[PDB]
């Protein structure tokens, strides 16, 4: 029993964190085999950030301008290249702690663990979700750039995010490990603002199924809804449209609890209308949207209470 | 910016997790140097009588794909200590520490000696933890990290009828009035950790959430009458002293923030949130707030 925002154990990622220094800037890098991956803005001055020409800044650099530190050991840089917004530093030593890994690009609504680091030293781990507006509500201070997001299903680490910047509203933007940004963001200090965010509907439904699994049904009702009527109502509360893909994905949780997806959709409609009335669901007074259908199945028991 | 329920990096603890099997029971053990620590209920009660009938070879200890050989066994309170023939080469610098209610720690939840997740939690005033554990989680541990030293503070033993969890320190002493057996046990009425709620209100102010601030101040006596009425733990002069740094950073005196908390307790939030929460959060200590708003590394 119980339901917590759970992160993956971070050990396999901790053994990959390094410090990258270029001039006066120090940030974090990810050391996998003989390559260190880090945000390309490590080569920028603050002035450069308004309109940086990364190709022009990079051509003026040599291997010995990049200082890479792994624990108490200095790694020697023997090559460098840029791939989109990521800098790849070839080093002379392969990481003996390199786990089994993949680079995966995730979609909005997907969750992942973040290992927040400063000076190549891990400080904490937390669970989060890629928002529909492509930002993440993280907890990052200056020096956290290069910190990574990942999932660990089985013994393989799937790296999905690398931290690049904080937006004016306090939310965070970054790239996949191939250096492609999530969202319409640029690694440039321009007027960039996150689009209006929405609630991840399929995740709220998954979390309502988790509440039923743990033994709570106060919020259920005797009604059903069509998918289109559900979407016309939920969009009035800034909820993401629920697609047939989301309904198919919720199939297993529907079969486990005996509650049809569209009947759980009717319960969500009523919750949006009435609020909780002094009650909580899994110890929360808000409808939680940072647990996916996959996270609920992984964390919850296979036997409904 | 941002404020998340953050756990310590779990790597140093992952390298200590093993699987302990005794008969039909499989649970988790903590391998430090040449000793494996695990709940004594793995042998299940008259624990001395059950233990005397066991030999070293009855305990199967598995570390990854390797079987460790048990060469000795002893009991210390509610913890079983299995002497093994191999010292853990991944043993970090560590201490066994007993924590107090209100203090927080990270839990590495394990099943079959394999870590599955990490989360942050607090020892409730009623000595239970609101964790997330299924069958097979027994022996999972709670810890904090200071510099490079792991301080182990909790080992999971059982789930109570309300879905909350109970366990011991690493010396086998239970937190709370609990016993390790299948019997009628209930957690006492819980209370809110007042000093932690105040720390979280200071974290909100540091992050730009100031709507709850007011011009008023109060006294410890007046506030404690309000806290007692709303099932909040009493606030002591020690708690006020501990909140000193956050008070100096934000310019809001502790009894000034207490007057804000009193108004939140008597009027609610009025459709508003604080750090994305509609409830007053009590699982961040004053130290956790200072650490997350400073970036301390290990
Ligand atoms: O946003 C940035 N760094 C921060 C990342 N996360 C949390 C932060 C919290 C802070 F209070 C400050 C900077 C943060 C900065 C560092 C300065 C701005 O130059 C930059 C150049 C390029 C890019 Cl894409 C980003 C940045
Ligand atoms: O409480 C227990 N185990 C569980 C620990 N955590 C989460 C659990 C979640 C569950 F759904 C079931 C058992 C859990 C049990 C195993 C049965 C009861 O015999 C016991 C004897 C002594 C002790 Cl201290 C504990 C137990
Ligand atoms: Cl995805």
């Amino acid at each position: 029993s119980g339901f917590r925002k759970m992160a993956f154990p971070s050990g396999k990622v901790e053994g990959c964190m390094v410090q990258v220094t270029c001039g006066t800037t120090t940030l974090n890098g990810l050391w996998l085999d003989d390559v260190v991956y880090c945000p390309r803005h490590v080569i920028c001055t603050s002035e450069d950030m308004l309109n940086p020409n990364y190709e022009d800044l990079l051509i003026r650099k040599s291997n010995h301008n990049f200082l890479v530190q792994a624990g108490n050991v200095q790694l020697r840089v023997i090559g460098h290249s840029m791939q989109n917004c990521v800098l790849k530093l070839k080093v002379d030593t392969a990481n003996p702690k390199t786990p089994k890994y993949k680079f995966v690009r995730i979609q909005p609504g997907q969750t992942f663990s973040v290992l927040a680091c400063y000076n190549g030293s891990p400080s904490g781990v937390y669970q989060c979700a890629m928002r529909p507006n492509f930002t993440i509500k993280g907890s990052f201070l200056n020096g956290s750039c290069g910190s990574v997001g990942f999932n660990i299903d089985y013994d393989c680490v799937s790296f999905c995010y690398m931290h690049h910047m904080e937006l004016p509203t306090g939310v965070h933007a970054g790239t996949d490990l191939e250096g492609n940004f999530y969202g319409p963001f640029v690694d440039r200090q321009t007027a960039q603002a996150a689009g209006t965010d929405t609630t991840i509907t399929v995740n709220v439904l998954a979390w309502l199924y988790a509440a039923v699994i743990n033994g709570d049904r106060w919020f259920l009702n005797r009604f059903t809804t069509t998918l289109n009527d559900f979407n016309l109502v939920a969009m009035k509360y800034n909820y993401e449209p629920l697609t047939q893909d989301h309904v198919d994905i919720l199939g297993p949780l529907s079969a486990q609890t005996g509650i049809a997806v569209l009947d759980m959709c009717a319960s969500l409609k009523e919750l949006l209308q009435n609020g909780m009335n002094g009650r909580t669901i899994l110890g929360s007074a808000l409808l939680e949207d940072e647990f996916t259908p996959f996270d609920v199945v992984r964390q919850c028991s296979g036997v409904t209470f």
